[PDB]
């Protein structure tokens, strides 16, 4: 038992990033080129996870590239101390995993936030009525994760969570399901007013979000194929887009 204890372990563009984990079976991203204007809105359509995820892992900086740069917010990540650098960027996806505890401590995963400035993100992630009218207010436990939340309630509170970080840049991961009508509306226009001036990279899988996307990213075998950002996949002339 000792002995197992012992065993231990807003402007944005990318010039030729090349990544791989294995360097053996295939780079992950070949040659990537393309550009994020602030306050674009910007997904990322193509393969299913050989450009989008590996480019997403870039930007999490969950790898360096092996060639060229990737910069946020027109600095390269590269070229800063990453843990504070990677650390003062905050993402919120469409499907949230939340702590088990307060909602108060939910809306502290920056632990200096003030319980004014949490309960004004609830506020524009439309939260804060059923925050005040949760049992406990900013003191109710969310017991299980978070599971008295639904996964839409959950997805305010990561909203409200991002917005309390007041991320320049965002990334987001695509639902895998559907929400509601005016869950998904709520999200889409939570989304419009984040992406104003601010960028929004969105890891799209289905082509049935990114109809209405600032920016599309077209990706092929890992690497940027088109970009049509003025909402013109129909023009872009991807299969994707041809499918949809």
């Amino acid at each position: 038992a000792v002995k197992r204890i012992h065993a231990l372990l807003g402007k944005i563009q990318i010039q030729n990033l090349s990544v791989r984990y294995d360097s053996s079976l295939k780079p992950v991203l070949k040659h990537v080129n393309t550009l994020i204007s602030p306050g674009q809105k910007i997904g990322i359509c193509g393969r299913t996870g050989s450009g989008k995820s590996s480019f997403s892992l870039a930007f999490f900086r969950m790898v360096d590239m092996f060639e060229g740069r990737i910069i946020i917010d027109g600095i390269d990540i590269a070229k800063l101390p990453l843990h504070t650098l990677r650390s003062r960027l905050s993402i919120i996806l469409q499907d949230p995993v939340l702590f088990s505890g307060t909602i108060r401590f939910n809306l502290d995963p920056e632990k200096k936030c003030s319980d004014s400035t949490l309960w004004e993100a609830l506020e524009i992630a439309q939260l804060k009525l059923v925050v005040k009218a949760l049992p406990g207010g900013l003191d109710a436990i969310i017991t299980e994760g978070g599971e008295n939340f639904s996964q839409g309630q959950r997805q305010l509170f990561c909203l409200a969570r991002a917005f309390v970080r007041k991320t320049s840049i965002f990334i987001m991961d695509e639902a895998t399901a559907s929400i509601d009508m005016a869950t998904e509306n709520i999200l889409q226009k939570v989304v419009m007013t984040a992406f104003a001036d601010r960028t929004v990279v969105t890891i799209a899988h289905r082509v049935h979000t990114i109809l209405s996307a600032d920016l599309v990213m077209v990706l092929k075998r890992g690497a940027i194929l088109e970009f049509d950002k003025p909402e013109t996949l129909l023009s872009q002339k991807d299969s994707v887009f041809a499918s949809f």
